[PDB]
């Protein structure tokens, strides 16, 4: 096999799709074969996709993803909502597995946060990276309460032995701003901070995000993700 | 010694100020004696006092402050504006210590969060309650976002045994709609739901505050804080 990450986040909003577009951006630009795996997508009646959000802005074409929910809630209440169940654990784990090859970076995107249910019944991403032996990297935002929603998430990870690859400040504003350049100096006191992309990049066109992304990257640890 | 209780939070600006004056509130028409301590306050420079609103809110005298930073940041980096150090962690002990005592109610509202860093070397809130053996309160949001938030504090709660008294969910909209009445029903599933506070309390007066808060809790669990 090659190499999965989960993509989560600390929140909602923080930035975690345009994360998944920078680093499949970066990694294809790296001689990198990348799939992205979105195995449940809500929000469809407004329109949110994800995986064709890394589509467009990064151009992956391995795009895979098992359940559509039209209400903008959380997998397990836009389930209900619509009276239908979310996928089995073993879809997801299998799905991934599929995906990974040798010489491929494979991102799951989950939704939410790294505790919300994915699969019936009460399944999450950390539990889908348990099984699929991922590593997993952490979206943060800069902004204040920053500090305590990742070090809650990197304590539930290693509870659960599932190693941090790394954060990214998923949105840096323009200017900073005190708050936000503290929090920057914090967060690379608790993990490697990889990348801090520009707020805004979501409006980007392909060229445009692209070469953000090849900047937004440390070149060797792309290369090195194999 | 008496009932010690630090109330936290999944987030800033999630209502712990207000859930500890409600809490006090309730407590003090149950006859029950309370204290509320704030071991760290940052923002004073824009006129933020955690425990002056608590004392405006539920008429509480009893309160007791430690160390106070004036720009609106995480304890660590509010110190280092300032030139000034982070409090050492038996500095929090003794504050809350001291105004324990039986037959009381010791309400220790945090700094924004359960892992924000209150004393050096990353000290923290959940460390504070292990010293002083209390248990957590936990008040959360019912905006989507909430049930990761809230099960992620939790987690960290029962990592070093301390127990969690139940949530309180801070802000509660009138009328609510979908999201927040399926947060509100999942959220009962992950602990006992204590309170969930009427949105805008912060303007009741005093009568319409107090009453608020005996409606808000149960009075059995309450008087079951303290014997
Ligand atoms: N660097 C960034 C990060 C987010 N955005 C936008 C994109 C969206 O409109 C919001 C939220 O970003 P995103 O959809 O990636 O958030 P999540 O996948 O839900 O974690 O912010 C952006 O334009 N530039
Ligand atoms: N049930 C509520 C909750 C909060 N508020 C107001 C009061 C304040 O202006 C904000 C934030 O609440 P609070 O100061 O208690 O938040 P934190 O202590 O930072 O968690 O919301 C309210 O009026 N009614
Ligand atoms: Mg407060």
């Amino acid at each position: 096999g090659g190499t999965i990450l989960v993509v989560t986040g600390t929140g909602t909003g923080v930035g975690k799709t345009v994360v998944c577009a920078a680093l499949a951006s970066a990694a294809r630009q790296a001689g990198i074969d990348v799939a992205v795996c979105k195995p449940v997508q809500t929000g469809t009646a407004r329109g949110d996709d994800d995986l064709a959000e890394v589509g467009r802005l990064a151009g992956v074409t391995q795009l895979a993803g098992l359940a559509r929910y039209p209400q903008p809630m959380a997998p397990a209440a836009a389930a209900e909502h619509a009276g239908m169940a979310l996928p089995a654990r073993d879809q997801i784990v299998r799905l991934i597995a599929d995906l990974d090859r040798p010489g491929r970076l494979t991102l799951v995107e989950g939704a939410g946060g790294l505790l919300v249910e994915l699969a019936e019944p009460g399944v999450t991403l950390r539990d889908v990276a348990v099984d699929v032996a991922a590593a997993a990297l952490v979206v943060v935002t800069a902004d204040l309460g920053t500090l305590n929603h990742t070090k809650l998430t990197l304590e539930a990870l290693a509870a659960q032995q599932v190693s941090c690859a790394g954060l990214v400040i998923g949105s840096w504003p323009d200017p900073p701003g005190l708050v936000a350049a503290s929090n920057r100096s914090a967060l690379a006191r608790i993990a490697m901070v990889r990348a801090a992309l520009p707020a805004g990049a979501a409006s980007l066109d392909a060229g445009d995000f692209a070469a953000m992304s090849a900047a937004a990257f440390d070149r060797n640890w792309v290369a090195g993700l194999v």
